């Protein structure tokens, strides 16, 4: 086989689970939060995938 | 086979699941948020997929 | 087979799940969020594909 | 077989989970958090997967 | 077989799982936190992937 | 302060909330189900307060 | 002061949280249950507070 | 002061939270159950506060 | 100060927390529990405070 | 002071929790449970506080 790509690829076969980003967000997967009081100014508290590239 | 892409692709076969993403948000997995105060300014308080690039 | 693309493509068989964007926002999955009380200026407090780009 | 790419390729065969990323948020996996006091001005309380490039 | 790559690939057979990345960040694995109390201005309480380039 | 009860009561001062039951079912906080496929014969799906004395 | 109860009684002063419960249930919390697919006869999936006392 | 009971009380001054249960279920805290499959019968698959008592 | 009680009782001053419980179940406390593929039969898969006497 | 229980009794001051079980179960703790595959017939997967007398 051949394959040329200029990104951002994802190729395959026989594949259960597939993501591609550019960006950006993607939240696939299981995920439980619970949670009783946040406070505070200002915390991230409970982050799971993140990115803060405040200018 | 023979494949080019400029990108972003995701090629495959026999596949349960896939997402393409560019910008942006996709949101395609099981999620659960109990929550009982969110206070302070600003705290991000319970993020699963997040991006943040304020300028 | 053959496959020519410009992006962005998804492109599969047997496939149970597909998103492709651009943009934007595609909400696909099982979401439940119970919450009690936000307050604060300004928190982001349950969030789950999250993307701000303000300028 | 051929294979050329700029980047940011992944490429495979017979693969259970892919995730390509440039960004950027990418969240696949089970997690749980339980959580019930976040204070303090500003605590990262729990962090996963986490970027902060503030400028 | 032949290969030239610009970086970063992924480049596989036969393989379980794949994470490219280029950011930012991603969550592919089983993570549970549980926690109590987070005070303290400002203490990383549980980080798992985590990267701070403030400038 | 004098006070007899025979049961049940529930007495108090500066109170914010107030649950008396003899029963029966009281729901009074904030409950958030998102469901997607129920099947079998026959599963409790989601239960929050449950009772099942059956004869 | 003087108090003479049968039960069940709860008494108190200054109180931000009351219940009081024979039967029965009560359900006075933040709750969030998100659900993708229940099987099986018959499995109880998501169960918060049970009791369960068939004969 | 004085108290005689026959139980079941809950007495007390300046308290946040109160719970008295003859039964029967109180549910008053936080919850989140996030869940993508549940199968086989029958198996009790998120169980927080659970009693069984068949006969 | 004086108390008789026959059982059973919760007698306090000054308190944060207080559960009575003769049954039966009581969920009070913060919980989180993400859950990706329950199978078999019949297993607990995730207990937290749990009772089964099946006669 | 004087006191005379037959049992189960807490008697207290200055108290931040309190307990009393006679049963039954009772959950007032932090708990965080992530899991991604449960399998077998019939397996205790995550038990915190457990109680199995089947006759
Ligand atoms: C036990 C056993 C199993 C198999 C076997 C099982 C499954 C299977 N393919 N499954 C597929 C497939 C596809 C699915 C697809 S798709 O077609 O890709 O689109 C989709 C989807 S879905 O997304 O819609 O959910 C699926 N769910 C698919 C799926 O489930 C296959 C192929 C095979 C095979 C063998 C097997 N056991 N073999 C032996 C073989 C020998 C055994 C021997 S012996 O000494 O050799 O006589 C003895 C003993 S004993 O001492 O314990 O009794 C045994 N137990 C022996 C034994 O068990
Ligand atoms: C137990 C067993 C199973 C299979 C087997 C099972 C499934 C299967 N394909 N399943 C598919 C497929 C497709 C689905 C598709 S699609 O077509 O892709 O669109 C879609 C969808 S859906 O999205 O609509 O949900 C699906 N759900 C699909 C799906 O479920 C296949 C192919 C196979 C095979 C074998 C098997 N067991 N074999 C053996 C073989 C031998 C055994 C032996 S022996 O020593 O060899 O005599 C002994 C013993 S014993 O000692 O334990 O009694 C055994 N148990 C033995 C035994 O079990
Ligand atoms: C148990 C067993 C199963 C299969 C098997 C099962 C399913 C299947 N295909 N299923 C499909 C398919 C398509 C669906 C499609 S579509 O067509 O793709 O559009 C759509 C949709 S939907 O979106 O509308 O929901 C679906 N639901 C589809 C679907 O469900 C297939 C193909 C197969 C196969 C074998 C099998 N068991 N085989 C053996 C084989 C041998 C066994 C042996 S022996 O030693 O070899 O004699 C012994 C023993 S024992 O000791 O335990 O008694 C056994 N149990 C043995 C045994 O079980
Ligand atoms: C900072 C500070 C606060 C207090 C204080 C605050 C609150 C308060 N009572 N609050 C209530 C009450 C009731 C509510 C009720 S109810 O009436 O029960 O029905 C209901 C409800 S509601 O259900 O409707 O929401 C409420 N929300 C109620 C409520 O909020 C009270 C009583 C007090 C007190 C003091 C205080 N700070 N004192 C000092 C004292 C000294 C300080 C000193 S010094 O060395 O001693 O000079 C220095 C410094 S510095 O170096 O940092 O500048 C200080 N910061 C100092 C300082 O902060
Ligand atoms: C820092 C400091 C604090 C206190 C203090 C703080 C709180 C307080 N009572 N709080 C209550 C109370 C009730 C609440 C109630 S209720 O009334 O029970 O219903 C309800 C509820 S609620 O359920 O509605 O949420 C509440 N939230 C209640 C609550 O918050 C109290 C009583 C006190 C006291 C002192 C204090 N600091 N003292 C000193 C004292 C000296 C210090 C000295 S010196 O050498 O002695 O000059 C030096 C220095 S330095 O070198 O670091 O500058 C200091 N920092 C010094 C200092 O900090
Ligand atoms: C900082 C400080 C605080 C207090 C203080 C704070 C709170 C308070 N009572 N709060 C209550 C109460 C009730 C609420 C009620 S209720 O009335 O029970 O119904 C209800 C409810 S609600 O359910 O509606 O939400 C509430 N929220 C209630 C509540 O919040 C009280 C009583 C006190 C006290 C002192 C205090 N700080 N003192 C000092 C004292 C000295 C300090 C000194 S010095 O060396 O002694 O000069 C130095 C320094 S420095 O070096 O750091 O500048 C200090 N910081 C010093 C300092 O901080």
């Amino acid at each position: 086989k051949k394959g040329v790509v200029h990104g951002v690829a994802t190729v395959a076969e026989k594949t259960k689970e597939q993501v591609t980003n550019v960006g950006g967000a993607v939240v696939t997967g299981v995920t439980a939060v619970a949670q009783k009081t946040v406070e505070g100014a200002g915390s991230i508290a409970a982050a799971t995938g993140f990115v803060k590239k405040d200018q």
